[PDB]
């Protein structure tokens, strides 16, 4: 059995340290001709290269747009239906601006993985007529990657497979999607057998940037709960008539817990950020508000975007909580911080740690004197939850409007403090150059990598 697989949370935080950490890295966006790659970065602090890039698997095509990607087994292989014979070996990575699949091999040498097979564009279309692929999830039966939109730009968008061993696209998930049409994350509680899947908007809608007049009616703000066994759509809840972006879905990790949280990341009323609890109770799905983040008046400094609304939206783009389901992280990519929230009773999470990291609010310069453009976006924690790994870019073109003179790419590490605390680590720290930096994996699986079927 592969030694990364663990059968429960417990297991798994017990598990050995991460050594390495690899990173969706892009010049999509920046001007710069050149292929978006994937960055190896050493991350033991006994190691010579601590804190370095050692390797970067520089891909053969321009303008993929990296963004997310998994590997391409987990943990869930210990399940009942887990299939045979599979290990955690390759990083799934999905061009979201060209629906291209590469297969990366980490074997026998981590610190130089290979690309052994890509799936072209055009043949993941063909067979599941989606495009701009996002998220990608190890599940015991297939590999599974949400994509934005169907060929055209449009939608409806949804859930693909890739087969377990050939890596080939098997087709759409969905056998009956009800009213769901967009799409943009999605998860699952395994054991349960539920999927749950939120909504951005379609390809046609974002590549070119936000526009304030397609918040109302090219946004969504729904979660839906699908029967993972029939493949259909059984109920959706709607986060706020004002809200719009219902991006991240995190379960809680333990699977006899029927709940988890997503970001709502802006309000039509206020530009707040809210966090939803979404849950299953007395025969019904439910979601709740358990967190809301309010704009920060700022007048001056503000890129032309936010020049009218004279604040700064938190804009809390990401999520992930820690393996003992105890804290919650948040990033608010508009504002400047991480922050960090004591779950142990979901229904009222506490502030127990904060940090401030760019922004157009905080403009915060890192502690050991580095100049941070951007703010924090996607995050990551590791098994053991002692540390939380950062990187600031959104999307291309999101990035240039948010941040017009340029975000340029970088990696924070925060040391989390297990009963209640955050702190920027001082020595650590990557800097892309021109690059941008998106989701990071973890050598051995992280918060958000893996899911379980064990308690």
């Amino acid at each position: 059995r592969d030694p990364t697989f663990y059968p429960s949370p417990k297991m798994a935080m017990k598990a050995p340290p991460e050594d390495l950490a690899y990173v969706a890295c892009l010049y999509t966006g920046t001007g710069i001709n050149r292929a978006d790659f994937i960055a190896v970065v050493d991350v033991n602090p006994k190691s010579e290269t601590y804190s370095k890039i050692v390797h970067k698997v520089e891909l053969p095509y321009i303008n993929d747009e990296l963004h997310h990607f998994g590997w391409n087994a987990c943990s869930s292989a210990l399940c009942p239906n887990g299939k045979p014979n599979i290990e955690r070996r390759f990083l799934i990575v999905p061009g979201l601006r060209s629906s291209r699949i590469y297969i990366i091999d980490t074997k026998p040498n981590p610190r130089e993985p290979k690309i052994i097979k890509v799936i072209e564009p055009e043949e993941v279309k063909k067979v599941s007529g989606y495009s701009r692929l996002h998220t990608v999830h190890c599940g015991p039966d297939a590999i599974y990657i949400s994509a934005l939109g169907n060929e055209e730009g449009e939608g409806p968008g949804g859930i693909l497979m890739l087969d377990h061993y050939s890596f080939e696209p098997l087709g759409k998930w969905e056998i009956d999607r009800g009213d769901q049409y967009l799409a943009y994350d999605f998860w699952w509680n395994l054991p349960n057998e539920v999927l749950v899947s939120s909504e951005w908007a379609v390809p046609n809608t974002i590549e070119d940037g936000l526009k304030l007049e397609h918040l109302k009616d090219r946004y969504g703000n729904r979660i839906h709960f699908w029967d993972l066994r029939k493949r259909k759509r059984i109920h959706s809840l709607t986060l706020g008539e004002e809200n719009r972006m219902a991006l991240e879905l995190r379960p809680l990790h333990d699977p006899t817990k029927l709940m988890g949280f997503i970001n709502m990341v802006v309000s039509l009323k206020d530009l707040s950020s809210s966090i939803w609890l979404w849950f299953y109770e007395d025969g019904k799905w439910n979601a709740e508000k358990v967190i809301e983040i309010p704009a920060e008046p700022l007048e001056g400094n503000l890129p032309e975007i936010l020049k009218p609304f004279k604040a700064v939206p938190p804009l809390v783009t990401d999520i992930d909580i820690s393996l003992d389901d105890k804290f919650l992280y948040l990033s608010l990519w508009g504002i400047g911080e991480v922050r960090q929230y004591d779950i142990s009773n979901p229904f009222k999470p506490v502030l127990t740690g904060k940090v401030k990291l760019g922004g157009i609010f905080h403009r915060a310069d890192h502690p050991a004197g580095h100049k941070l453009t951007g703010a924090p976006q996607m995050l990551e924690i590791s098994r053991d939850g002692r540390r939380v790994y950062v990187t600031n870019s959104l999307y291309s073109t999101w990035d240039n409007q948010f941040y017009p003179e340029g975000l340029k790419g970088w990696m924070v590490k925060l040391n989390a403090n297990p009963s209640g605390g955050l702190e920027i680590d001082k020595e650590f720290f990557v800097d892309f150059g021109e690059a941008r930096s998106h989701q990071v994996r973890l050598s051995g699986g992280d918060a958000s990598s893996d899911s379980y079927c064990y308690p």
